[PDB]
């Protein structure tokens, strides 16, 4: 069961691919959710939008638009892959198709103060989408909340500090903010873009290394 949805098509761009789903007899969303399984942009890049970001938290397709157009032009549905966005999209995919655990599956996340560049509610969507879940309280690395989590982080590697370390602090960078340092305990001090950066690339980054 197929359903198409556009990230940054033009209009003449978002109507051929209505007509795609048609003849796939798939169904074509505006808005996301968890159903999609195919996100079309313009080009050979992935859109920096919640959209797209979405996409590959879920493991969607993420297909350039001549996607569309060859599916059209010979009158099926195009193998995939030929299309894909290489990197993050298709690093994701493969992920949910081995049944493995979300990006941001065991870690835990505060956000702190204001965000003026990426709207919260944005941010929550997206760490949840990844597994992540939200924290409610700032960590101290000296209270009753934050000593006791104990999870592990399936997508760091076993050997670094993000395995066991996988408390987040959220703050907006680009906004002169700086830490003394990145970690305190088991809690990091992370930038907004390293958010950003992790789920384009489909990787937990380090913040240190």
């Amino acid at each position: 069961p197929l359903v198409l949805i556009g990230s940054g098509l033009s209009s003449e761009q978002q109507k051929m691919l209505s007509e795609l789903a048609v003849i796939l007899k798939a169904k074509k969303y505006t808005e996301f959710d968890s159903t999609v399984t195919h996100v079309v942009v313009p080009g050979d890049a992935v859109q920096s939008t919640l959209k797209c970001m979405l996409g590959i938290l879920n493991g969607c397709w993420i297909l350039k638009f001549e996607w569309v157009k060859a599916c059209l032009r010979r009158k099926v549905c195009e193998q995939e892959e030929k299309y894909e966005i290489p990197e993050g999209p298709r690093r994701s995919r493969l992920n949910r198709e081995q049944l493995l655990p979300k990006l941001f599956d065991g870690c835990y996340f505060y956000l702190w103060g204001t965000f003026k560049h990426h709207p919260k509610d944005n941010l929550i969507k997206l760490l949840t989408a990844g597994g992540g879940q939200i924290l409610s309280r700032k960590p101290k690395p000296d209270s009753d909340v934050t000593q006791t989590i104990n999870t592990v982080a399936y997508h760091a590697r076993p050997d670094s500090d993000q395995r066991f370390c996988t408390q987040y602090i959220i703050y907006e960078d680009l906004c002169n903010y700086h830490p003394e340092r990145v970690r305190q305990g088991k809690v990091w001090k992370a930038p907004s873009s390293w958010f950003i950066d992790c789920v384009m690339s489909f990787e937990l980054l380090p913040l240190d290394s």
